[PDB]
DNA sequence: GAGTGTCTGCAGACACTC
DNA sequence: GAGTGTCTGCAGACACTC
């Protein structure tokens, strides 16, 4: 519905059931950067594919998990599902980069779900 | 431990009224 | 804006399984 939405979503690597999903998890995201001013750095990592942006980092939970309709995940693995691998299955299929500073297994107040700081292992 | 799924009370989001 | 009430998505809480 929202324009940077739309715009993210031409992004999304490859039903109906699914196209809705991946809207409505991209639609959280922008929910909470619009609120930190990340925003724009995920645009710029997404559209540039640029490993050395800038940290996109929505609040770490207890468990780490992230709900989005339903469904429980860890927020690194799914936005990197989402815009690198769509077939990616573990977060130990991923390392972050060093330049990454809220990595998702430092375990910091924060966690990075910038998919270019992250590394199919 | 490691991972997953279901349930539910409430903060945040709306939607009003003066 | 201030105040109030309803609605709803999800974090936190359990509850399992290997
Ligand atoms: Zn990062």
């Amino acid at each position: 519905s929202s324009p940077v939405v739309k715009r993210l979503l031409g992004w999304k690597k490859s039903n109906g059931q699914e196209e809705k999903w991946s809207e409505k998890a991209v639609k959280s995201l922008v929910k909470k950067l619009k609120k930190t001013g990340r925003l724009d750095e995920l645009e710029k990592a997404i559209t540039t594919q640029n490993m050395n942006t800038k940290c996109v980092t929505i609040p770490r939970s207890l468990d780490g998990r992230l709900q989005v309709s339903h469904r429980k995940g860890l927020p690194h693995v799914i936005y990197c599902r989402l815009w690198r691998w769509p077939d990616l299955h573990s977060h130990h299929e991923l390392k972050a980069i060093e330049n990454c500073e809220y990595a998702f297994n430092l375990k910091k107040d924060e966690v990075c779900v910038n998919p270019y700081h992250y590394q199919r292992v």
